[PDB]
């Protein structure tokens, strides 16, 4: 049994994961400008 | 009947919802600069 819908999914978890360090970096500017 | 398109590409829109939100707040961010 073998597929390949998991490995792109956990690609895809783990950009999302990085998307959310994107913008906790720039929550975080955003609140050192001000 | 199952299919996997949908999932996936509904992971597609809400990163595509996440990124707009990051071009909104660089926008945010290149107002209050200037």
């Amino acid at each position: 049994a073998n597929d390949n819908s998991e490995e792109m999914r956990h690609r895809f978890r783990q950009l999302d994961s990085k998307l959310n360090d994107l913008k906790s970096l720039l929550k975080e500017i955003a609140n050192n400008i001000k």
